[PDB]
């Protein structure tokens, strides 16, 4: 009953309301032949539309000498409105000159890496990669399932590159969810409810080979938090570095959350101001992290899995990054650490398999 | 409505019913004087009240000028059972020889570090620790907050060992919860309900200081689960591993995961036959964990993080830590990386701090 349908015109997990529970995964693929990969999505196909469909692995095993088929610790549980959404990196169409699926054909119009930023330090092993997915649920050890199950599905194939993990929880009240620096994240994404707007901001309709219609680009930008720096700072510091009050959400000046933001009476710095000053929209979806304590600073190891999905990243994220990274008070407290740009096929139709428009 | 008491006879986070998410950190006290202590332990105790009850911090601060005494993430977030548990290690009593805080004549009877193990990988930062905090909660934001919190407040007193935190999920029909090998886990366990078990088997009632009247110890062990190892195995080494069946959990040879355990009918070596045939009997409160990528094998870095209660740990636990470190077949998929044990104090009175009858003269 807290069930998301896996086939539709789009891939779930981009306008699906936002769940608790994220696993993030990228995948570099070793196979050699085209044909290994499209088993591999048919496969990830058939078992994603089973794990997200609520149906559960029913009473079998008739031969006790073969490996369990599932890996068994989600069988008590819901399905609890698990997505699982697919993308594919560059070095997928093309890795070091070589277009190693012949594919480039189809490439996306707008697939590169992400350009340097400064301030940026980047993990060369905490981004990119050929395929990522982006697995969401209300209960942690569902989405894990759901990953290593997809995980186990992909051995011989691919290799796996890195896993992060997040979680971000919603008022009980419906409020917008809090970030670690405690603020409202997200008031600024328009309605996903509202198919014009998603339309005009998330959702390829033209301009890209036709496995991207209904598509779409998903930024991630794996983001360090220093909580220590910014617990002991001002709350007008706080608040100065986003240009919106804390508790209400409110833009400064203003009553309401909801209510818009007035440039002329934030800082020029602030976070809010940099980023609507581009006159740019994209639709931010994105989940804490704490990883244990960093090694490096004795304190806890903490920040953001930023995750946005745009129609097209070089007219809408691009510029947003730009205008941040120089300029944004948040560089205070914040460091990017990994970077990818995967570009996200249309939506699968029952009968078919994920992608399989662009293998053929 | 998800309202845990703080106060009581027992610290909450024991028998408590299992939540859904772990915070699980270990500090070293780095302060000389015991009245920072106590300040610490004043502070802890207040907050947790005010984190466990649901009270949330005004919004409103005279002084912008200030830092916000709450990182306010929890703002709009409902109390989701909240608990933090608090225990104190060996070198919180006596560390590298010297009785840092003459809390010596307080000492617990039976707290020690843990004794060496064959297949032991000790991590020796991923264990012990002065003190520990064990938060629980049903929402992870919500146990992160409340650790956050706590730790902020002990800056300049302590240091941060390490954090870890770990899930397990109960069934949806609240079925016994399975661990990352999908096996049902905790099924072994008397209830948490019936005191007059609880109380021979976890609770603190004599032959020990005051202080750890109504308290008890805790177990730590950070498991390695080599998921990938166990995932391509047939499924009758992974039950033969148990003594039990995976998707019944039912003893071998019965019918419900109920039953009682028949030790003739499971293997000598199966991991319930050996924990089952010391004769002894602890509370195990464990969670899952998931670390991203091991870097040393390229698969997940997965495991449990293994808590168990017991009044008297040198007669329930370390005969049953050593029965299983020889033997157990589960030993093919597992490693332990981290150890500790604490001492438990007993409950916290309304209008007395965590602790206060030790460190108090
Ligand atoms: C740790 C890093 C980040 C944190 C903690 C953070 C937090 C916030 C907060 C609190 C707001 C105001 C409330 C809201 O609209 O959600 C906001 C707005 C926004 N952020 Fe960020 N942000 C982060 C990084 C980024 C990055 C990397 C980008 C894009 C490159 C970005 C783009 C935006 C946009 C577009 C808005 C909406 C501006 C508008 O009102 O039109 N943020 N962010
Ligand atoms: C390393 C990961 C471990 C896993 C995955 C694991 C898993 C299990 C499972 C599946 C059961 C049977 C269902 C139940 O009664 O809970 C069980 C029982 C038990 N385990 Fe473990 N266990 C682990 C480590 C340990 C350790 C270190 C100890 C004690 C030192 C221990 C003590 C027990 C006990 C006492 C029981 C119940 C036996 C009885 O029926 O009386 N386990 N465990």
């Amino acid at each position: 009953e807290q069930i998301v349908p896996f086939y539709g015109k789009h891939q779930a997990g981009i306008t699906t309301a936002h769940q608790t529970y994220v696993y993030f995964a990228a995948l570099d693929v070793t196979a050699k032949e085209k044909s290994d990969i499209i088993t591999l999505f048919r496969n990830w196909t058939s078992l994603t539309q089973m794990l997200t469909s609520g149906k559960k692995m029913s009473a079998e095993q008739r031969n006790q000498y073969l490996p369990p088929q599932d890996t068994g610790e989600s069988a008590d549980l819901s399905p609890s409105n698990l997505t699982v959404t697919f993308g594919f990196g560059p070095s997928f169409f093309e890795k070091d000159g070589k277009d190693r699926f012949g594919l480039k054909s189809k490439k996306p119009k707008h697939l590169a890496a992400l350009p340097a930023m400064p301030n940026d330090n980047l993990d060369e092993k905490q981004g990119g990669g050929d395929i990522c997915i982006q697995v969401c649920a209300d209960d942690e050890q569902v989405a894990f399932h759901a990953l290593r199950n997809l995980l186990n599905q992909a051995v011989g194939t691919c290799e796996v590159r890195f896993v992060n993990k997040g979680f971000l929880s919603g008022g009980k009240n419906g409020e917008t969810p809090r970030n670690l620096f405690g603020f409202k994240d997200g008031t600024g994404n328009q309605s996903t409810e509202d198919d014009s707007l998603m339309n005009s901001i998330v959702w390829v309709q033209s301009g890209e080979p036709d496995w991207m219609t209904g598509g779409t680009y998903m930024a991630f930008r794996k983001i360090k938090m220093f909580l220590e720096i910014w617990d002991r700072s001002s709350l007008k510091d706080q608040e100065d570095t986003f240009g919106r009050r804390k508790s209400s959400g409110a833009p400064f000046g203003q009553k309401k959350e909801t209510d818009p933001v007035k440039l002329n009476q934030i800082p020029s710095n602030s976070h809010v101001s940099l980023a609507k000053s581009t006159g740019k929209q994209i639709l931010r979806r994105a989940f804490s992290y704490t990883e244990g304590l960093d090694p490096k600073t004795g304190y806890m190891d903490a920040g953001l899995l930023f995750i946005s999905f745009q129609k097209n990243p070089d007219n809408q994220f691009i510029p947003m990054l730009k205008a941040l990274s120089a300029k944004d008070a948040l560089n205070e407290y914040t460091q990017t650490i990994g970077s990818a740009l995967y570009a996200c096929p249309g939506g699968c139709k029952k009968g078919e398999y994920i992608a399989q428009r662009l293998l053929e």
